[PDB]
């Protein structure tokens, strides 16, 4: 017996828990209050292991003990050219064992360990596991666990390990695009329909071109940026106002990375409520060098430091098309997937490019992915 | 322990029956593989007791022995001006018996029977249960009934009684408009919101003008036509084909009621084509002095002979936006609701009435009130 079966979306940088109850997919909150959990994990200098926002928000000025972005390794082979870029922009050690990239960190007091990728999801999956434990005040043994529609076998195989490590039978593998056009009801449409899914999330933006007839999901092409998400967004507003500090200062904010933390942390808290309203306040106290940091930031001047990055997500909408043998008038459904399609710059470029197409509506885009997988846990489940 | 609860939508003319079943609304076809139910019960001279189909396809020996419209007469007192009215036009005998309009009919070999409207309609709802637990393949015991907005206490508690007495435990008694505004998922909406409900069902004819607030319904106004809907349309096309066989042969074909009732079955069948086709056949064999019938309706000449009923849908629109103190552009979604809907004219008119706004699509709208039920019953089922 599967008993209740959870869906987890196991994403790059934010994942996120469901299950079907009375009736319903209930999204799991965290133990800090949160339906989205960072992709973590850290280790205290005590030797404990920090999962999620505890390890996103520790301060260190040692960044190579924390681990993130271990979906851009899994299932891949350490000389495999995606993973030898991705290494240089990573802040922990990288070595090559059993063919793979595993992870080596210190786990307290000097102690070197090497984890797999999967090891490290296994983790980020057993924090999911722990968090609808404490909801359903019960066991979780089962789950269905969704993927990008471009991985591969090694990388879906890999992704089941993690859950196999977690302690988690992964029941079903479910492309990411398909749980979101799920969540949206989408499956319960009468004829054939052409679904265009744009996710972007934290680190990675993905298009995918769906079909749906009778019932029946297929994946015809998939495009986007595999390093362009919502944390590049609050880079460049990081960029826009430590160079500000500079000149009003004469202070490098990055000669203390705890003070480059609290910034970030103030940075994404800002971006958020920039999706709401023009003009957002970031304060912290004795920010560097006991000065304290005041400053706004203005949706124009948000919209300004990222108007590239933005306009470049519409490239790979305009290739999926081209590759699915699709018009702009062919897309039936538009779905957007990932807290970043909340920004109204992104929401009003993608309108504009499908010529006034309003997009499906109803869900949070980042828990869609996690509600898909929760519908198909809740048939799972009886 | 209410096991599935079951969704049931009472109409006057038919009745449907759905149920939430693997993360889903299933609409339950009956045993002759209807999805829609005749709201009748016949009695056959052998005293066999026929209900829905049976009842309604009988060649009749019972005009007076048919039992339907008991939704007219149910909660009612024998001397309420409705009821008065209502009996001139019913073949069946009605008589008053403990305050009620009681239905006497002989159930076989002379054998006279008394029903209060409850009885009746139990007989009814023991169909839908009988229907939905083939289907499960387990005893029923708890159902979610619709009523529609104007149905006032008497009425609400007599439909109560009808579950009871067909071993249904009514756990909700519902507004037919709110289930139709629930099946479009229109309570997951965020702030106000005026619905407009416009409801053709066979026999009655209702609009009704809904709010939705942070996930509350209430009905604002209510109109509408008690002794119109798409039986009256058939009505309109049998008057045709019998003038018309008047015309070519001479024939009086009322003088056998039996003819009648065939070219009754194939008006409907053939009403139902035109709603899809530009033009629909009707064959009879030895249908007059052992003569056959066979002649052809355009949807042109249906629209001619229907065109006053069509039309007068649009007074009781406007009355209720009056009431509500509401224009046609404070509408905010259109609900259709019965199968009469589907008739392109009716689609035209309410929409260019709403200024070329489009209604809400998706659910066949004679299963639509149904389907809400049953999501209600899906969330009390657990
Ligand atoms: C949490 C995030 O910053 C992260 O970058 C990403 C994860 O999918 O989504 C963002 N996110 C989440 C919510 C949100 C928002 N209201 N406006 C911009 N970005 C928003
Ligand atoms: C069965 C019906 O004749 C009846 O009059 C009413 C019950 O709601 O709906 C009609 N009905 C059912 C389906 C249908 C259709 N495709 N075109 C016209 N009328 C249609």
């Amino acid at each position: 017996d599967v008993g209740t079966v959870v869906g987890i979306d196991l994403g790059t940088t934010y994942s996120c828990v469901g299950v079907f109850k009375n009736g319903r997919v209930e999204i799991i909150a965290n133990d800090q209050g949160n339906r989205i959990t960072p992709s973590y994990v850290a280790f205290t200098p005590e030797g404990e292991r920090l999962i999620g926002d505890a390890a996103k928000n520790q301060l260190t000025s040692n960044p190579e003990n924390t681990v993130f972005d271990a979906k851009r390794l899994i299932g891949r082979t350490w000389n495999d050219p995606s993973v030898q870029q991705d290494i240089k922009f990573l802040p922990f050690k990288v070595v090559e064992k059993k063919t793979k990239p595993y992870i080596q960190v210190d786990i307290g007091g000097g102690q070197t360990k090497t984890f797999a990728p999967e090891e490290i999801s296994a983790m980020v999956l057993t924090k999911m596991k722990e968090t609808a434990e404490a909801y359903l005040g019960k066991k979780v043994t089962h789950a269905v666990v969704t993927v990008p529609a471009y991985f591969n076998d090694a990388q879906r195989q890999a992704t089941k390990d993690a859950g196999t490590i977690a302690g988690l039978n992964v029941m079903r593998i479910i492309n990411e695009p398909t749980a979101a056009a799920i969540a949206y009801g989408l499956d319960k449409r009468e004829g054939e329909k052409n679904i265009l899914v744009f996710d972007l999330g934290g680190g990675t933006f993905d298009v995918s071109l769906l079909t749906i007839d009778n019932g029946v999901f297929e994946v015809v092409a998939t495009n986007g940026d595999t390093h362009l998400g919502g944390e590049d967004f609050d880079q460049r507003v990081m960029e826009h106002f430590i160079k500000l500090y500079k000149k009003k200062t004469g202070k490098d904010v990055r000669k203390d990375n705890r003070a480059v933390q609290k910034l970030r942390r103030e940075v994404e808290k800002a971006k958020r409520a920039l999706s709401s309203q023009h003009q957002a306040r970031i304060e912290i106290e004795s920010f560097y060098e006991g000065e304290d940091f005041s400053e706004t930031l203005t949706r124009a001047k948000f919209e300004e430091l990222n108007m590239d990055l933005f306009r470049s997500t519409m490239k790979p909408v305009q290739k999926v098309l081209e590759d699915s043998d699709l018009k702009k008038s062919d897309i039936d459904e538009i779905v957007l997937v990932g807290g970043s399609t909340r920004i109204p710059k992104i929401q009003q470029l993608v309108k504009e490019f499908f010529n006034g197409k309003e997009p499906s509506r109803g869900i949070n885009p980042d828990e869609a992915v996690a509600y898909g997988a929760a519908v198909q846990a809740g048939v799972l489940s009886g």
